């Protein structure tokens, strides 16, 4: 063997490499607490500390707010890996860092945030939700990079004896639920930024994902979906829809009413009270009239203040009797598109009220003045019936065992048909004894209504539209270089359409150590298999080359914390960083070149080196005296003569010039001035071990750099405080990070540090496609 | 399975092989003293954002004795985090003595660093806090001992030139800080005991020559006592005259500490500088020392640095006048006395070495001075008579030089001829050998030092310190002879402190598949080590011998206030297989009290805090699975479930409704109605922890069972030594557990070491560990 340090053969094996994956899955234990009362929440501090060493941070004002955020996040910064809870309480005023920045910064580290500022020191609120740190830790019941959770774990199942103290733990499906909700966000996000008209704010999901529905809803922006083949439904009427062939507390409405928000943006909810369902919504943008005579003047405000849309509610009953635009304020949608919801219904002589309804129905959507889109009532006949303008007859997918039936109004439906009582009976029967399962199944019938049937690679990339591809466009059926043709011709038309692919060499650097086992993924060439279909792989430079850099759900949700309304996670998933999320390069050129905590690689830069440093006895300073000595090796091994420079190996100087020379560098060759420290970027280094194992944010990281290369203004309107991790001059500006120089030639020896730092156990194909795509970032 | 707390998924064969690997980074702590505070934040925060080093900033705005309950009850969940942390303390000695602050920090396998008299200005003060930063996570500075004499060179990471590496051998650095621990512990065994000087003298059974520094270091002396010595193969009545055959200062402690072993009286002649004699503790001896170059000070700097009382005399030595009355030896009448000549001339050397040679062989036979033995530098090229000569070795450490050394005895060689032409090839030889075959050559120097014989037959009078460093453990003696020996020992109130293998841990050591069948290789209780056999002892056989399982943190933790030895640096697996046990009847009397030197406090939340972390655990739930299986065995002894109430908190297991027995072989478990039972936590941890490194539990359940009832606290003891414990307010140590409480948590013990390593567990360390706990409380 070899016994020195640091000792980078012994310690890391592959064994070793497989340890740092599993690692990962804990990447994010900080936990983000601001409360008002600085000595109560010196006790809790310590009563964590104590009990389960979750180390703490107490942001109390005694320092300066900048400097406090410097010096607490660059020691997380490298703490990320240990497998230790971390919480920082923040007690200063909301004046000094408000909600939404101290909220940024911690979603930036992938971390739960709790913000009770405006608690007394009893409120029963603030001390439970303190009492939680110590009684879950090193868990916390508080999810994630979001708000809110509606997924199978339970937290209060983990302290109930009779549930043996235990919970379920599906980390693979409530992170792709995180990832759905995050894409939104960044879509929501990306609406906002461009100032997009609120009609106007439509996203395209290519492939059908029913959770999307929900997550769009969410964040004031409609859904549509396009997918290749939709098979038909088995039904009657024009599109087929009419008997169609056969853990959230509340969905069971949400499910129909997201659907009915997405055809239009004005809506008449007939029988809305007490409709709380729509509370947790944003809907800034939408106009509803509701109709119900439990309605109040207080149920009005509460709907519009927690919502933002437009409610008029109406006190009365609908009159279904009075057939005229100038009943019940029909007025108000003149030359407008307008929706119906009904959720109207009696228990004596329902037959008879519905015979009344639906002869209102029938006729409200044959108007000329109003552009009725969808009318959505409920069904539940037991004699045969005439129908006219029926699109569907749907079951309804969260009604459970229940006998009602669903029907849907549209101009474009059936002119006529008859629906016989003897084989809605016979549907019921069927329908009511499936599985809950195969019955909340049944709501992609639901969704064929707002579903484009065709390709996604022939769509129309007019105005900036926002498309998301959850993996859909990397799967087999669509060929690598018709992909690449589609995601470059969208950048040029300064589309915004969302990417995701696996990452071809990190799937490729797992299964070569033995992480995940070719039972569950099997690979050839760059075509990728999995088991419970094939797909393609695609790699971080050729995307560069399609004009599309690569961006973290780790930065997406940090970007996008000031419009996020969904839901977060509590582990991470490897199967989950397999893949790789891609946005359009004019979009980063044009809001992304200014690296603020949000959009910063801190989260990744120094949890990996640190990990490394502690397992390989690496001290401080003798890590970067392997800096100086990697560029020793590659300098002399380009016949650079020795004398011309001298190697130092700090922190602050890799090695200085004596006399000037040249490297030769397809970037431009690298000009090196006499006199003169050059200080190579250590994140480029990092950054690609990082990409070993997690999605890394290389490419973003690196256009920055590039942007940096001079001093460059702090954006206007963004909050100086969310750039407390880098360096700002007294003229109020970002200051200049490297050279290109010393940003290409860690590039060089990039190939080399991996070499060490893995103990020639890394992949030079992860490297080589990095270096490519700086090389395209640095082009001449 | 996909719930949280998972333990089938995380704990694997693999995993219980990185628990392994980890402990070899379980000495994360320093502990860092200076008097600037503002100073400190700085470096404080320096290393915490380069590094991710954890700091603590002890300064006085919280009471000390609650200010270090809140710092090291959060450090013990964390020694097995892989990360550095520093513990800065700016308050007065006057809160906390630097004797104090360092037993907190050795208990915790930390380095500690005193500089509270600097200046905030001060070099030195500055250079071992940018030290900090610099070699994070890392410190050169070493933990449980101040120096460290080994090849590991921090500077050596620093320099470009040595590719910025350095050596680490961590097997044979903590071999030698466990030999320094071992001579600390019998040091401070001596003090406590209130030993006279002169019979401070330790046993230390079989060859184990830097045992012969490490004693000097802590002003006791050394005797060797091997079970076969083989023939020097030279001549005399010893026949130790012409045998067959990395610390700057060893060239001259090799041949004077030995000489210091001999006698505590000590006639130095050409004393002068002798600088290497500062850095130990010599006090008891008396030394007359003689050289021209001697002055006023350098008398009272060798006194004070070494404690002893030294009379330097400032002229030369007076050889042509043969009488007691001359050079002032007077002053050793009816007393034991050995000399040092380290006197030589490059003019005649020949005729100079004749005028010593006349008076040593007078002065060694003196009827009024018990001269012992006589050091002479020898190198004659003529052939000459040397009367009452038992040895004439080489210089070990005298590399190529030509001079030889001549020692001087009464039980010497009456008259024999010292021929020139023997004596030279000898030279030519001995100059040949490689260094390593030099130094090897000092046996035959310590062999005068050495009885030959069986150390179980040995006398064991008045409390006799022996130590055996694994070799009463060898399979030459029998397992049933070694415990008779150990279990005699222990009645009559000896010392003998005995080291051994520990059977079941390097049992499941080898279940695991960590060191490999090539390294070592166990049948039964039998142990055979490669690159010698050796006989292995458990926890349990051991206390049935009267012996308590002792760690080697407690002992340099306890011995604090008397370790001159050295450090470590990092931890080593093939040491942490070994156990250390001392008698019984010492740890009645003077360990029943748990302070922090004597606490588990350093092991019995890191491992469990690890397994929380990895297996998803939260806080309170690892307490409701507490009463889970306190329910899953009450049921499984027939007791009624409306007799009980399951609470599973931290502070009550469950509360008794109708008073119920168990029947157990330490007597029935009494159960009183309306009662909280809180079982005794650490037994379950200490469990765990005994998988993989020395764990005591035996130490800890023999406090415990004290620990029943109030206790007083020690008078002549540093009351802020029990911070870790509860104090009432009459200054007495609170009581613990109940003895039900206590026998409770070992009988779940078996299904909780099941659930936290997924039954990947050893049964058979679990159950030496239970049978121990059985005998101390027996009925």
């Amino acid at each position: 063997p070899d016994y020195c340090i640091p000792n980078f053969s012994q310690t890391v094996n592959e064994r070793t490499i497989i340890d740092i994956f599993t690692i990962c899955r804990y990447r994010s234990p900080l936990v983000v607490f601001c409360l008002s009362h600085n000595e109560l929440a010196k006790k809790y501090a310590q009563d964590v500390s104590m009990s389960s060493g979750t180390h703490v941070h107490i942001i109390d004002g005694s320092v300066e707010i900048t400097v406090s955020l410097y010096r607490t996040f660059r020691t997380i910064a490298t703490q990320l890996l240990g497998r230790m809870q971390i919480v920082v309480f923040v007690t200063v005023d909301k004046s000094v860092v408000s909600t939404q920045v101290m909220k940024s910064i911690a979603w930036a580290f992938r971390g739960s945030f709790v913000e009770l500022r405006n608690q007394s020191v009893d409120s029963s609120t603030l001390v439970s939700k303190l009492e939680n740190l110590v009684s879950f830790a090193p868990l916390y019941n508080v999810p994630k990079c979001g708000p809110d959770y509606y997924g199978p774990t339970v937290y209060s199942e983990l302290l109930s004896l009779a549930t043996n103290a235990r919970t379920h733990w599906y980390a693979t499906i409530d992170y792709s639920m995180f990832t759905r909700s995050v894409l939104t966000g960044f879509v929501a996000k990306y609406f906002n930024e461009e100032a997009v008209p609120i009609d106007k704010r439509i996203v395209s999901i290519v492939g059908y994902n029913p959770p999307y529905v929900w997550t769009c809803l969410r964040h004031g922006i409609r859904p549509t979906y396009i997918e290749k083949s939709l098979p038909n439904p088995g039904g009657k009427g024009p599109f087929g829809l009419i008997l169609p062939v056969i853990h959230n507390p509340q969905i069971k409405l949400l499910c129909l009413d997201t659907f009915m928000l997405s055809t239009s943006m004005n809506i008449l909810y007939i029988g809305a009270y007490p409709a709380t369902h729509l509370l947790s919504l944003q809907l800034n943008g939408w106009t509803i009239l509701a109709f119900d005579p439990k309605i109040t003047s207080d149920w009005t405000d509460a709907m519009a203040k927690a919502t933002g849309a437009k409610v008029i509610g109406v006190s009365k009953e609908f009159d279904f009797k009075s057939f005229s635009v100038q009943a019940n304020q029909l007025n108000m949608f003149q030359n407008s598109k307008l929706s119906v919801i009904d959720d109207t219904w009696v228990e004596t002589d329902y037959e008879k009220f519905q015979s009344e309804k639906q002869a209102y129905f029938e006729w409200l959507i044959d108007r000329t003045s109003i552009d009725v889109r969808l009318i959505s009532m409920k069904w539940n006949r037991s004699k045969d019936t005439s129908v006219s303008h029926l699109l569907a007859l749907l079951p309804q997918p969260y009604g459970a065992s229940i006998r009602e039936m669903r029907a849907f109004f549209h101009k474009k439906g059936a002119s006529d048909i008859k629906i016989l009582a003897a084989e809605t009976e016979k549907y019921m029967d069927d329908f009511t004894a499936m599985s809950v399962s195969d019955q909340i199944n049944t709501q992609k019938f639901m969704h064929c209504m707002i579903t484009t049937v065709g390709d996604a690679l022939k769509m129309d990339l007019d105005g900036g539209r926002a498309v998301i591809a959850s993996y859909s466009l990397s799967n087999s059926s669509n060929s690598k270089e018709r992909v690449l043709k589609f995601l470059s011709d969208a950048n040029k038309a300064k589309a915004m359409v969302v990417f995701g692919a696996p990452n071809t060499h990190r799937l490729a650097y797992a299964k070569k150590v033995g992480l995940v086992l070719d039972s569950a993924i099997k690979m050839s060439k760059d075509l990728i298999t999995f088991s419970n279909w094939r797909d393609y792989g695609y790699s971080q430079s050729e995307l560069y080359d399609a004009g599309y850099v690569e961006i973290t759900i780790d930065q997406m949700v940090a970007y996008s914390s000031d419009v996020y309304n969904g839901v977060g996670y509590f582990a991470n998933s490897t199967y989950n960083d397999l893949f790789s999320w891609y946005i359009p390069k004019w979009y980063v050129h044009k809001r992304m070149l200014m690296q603020d905590i949000r959009l910063s690689p801190a989260a990744l830069v120094k949890c990996f080196t640190t990990l490394i440093r502690n397992i390989c006895y690496v001290p401080h300073e003798t890590y970067y005296r392997f800096r100086g000595i990697l560029v020793d090796k590659y300098l002399r091994s380009k016949n650079v003569d020795p004398s011309q420079y001298s190697i130092v190996g700090s922190g602050s100087k890799t090695f200085t010039v004596l006399s000037h020379f040249e490297v030769p560098h397809e970037c431009g060759p690298l000009v090196f001035e006499a006199s003169t420290d050059v200080n190579i970027s250590g994140h480029l280094l990092s950054l690609a071990i990082a990409a070993h194992f997690v999605a890394s944010p290389m490419i973003l990281w690196a256009e920055q750099m590039k942007y940096m290369a001079v001093d460059r203004m702090l954006p206007p309107n963004l909050d100086k405080s969310l750039f407390f991790d880098n360096k700002v001059t007294p003229s109020g500006a970002l200051q200049r990070w490297h050279s290109r120089e010393e940003v290409l030639l860690a590039a060089e020896i990039c190939e080399s540090y991996a070499a060490m730092m893995l103990n020639n156990k890394h992949s030079p194909d992860i490297i080589g496609t990095l270096k490519s795509a700086i090389n395209l970032v640095f082009k001449i």
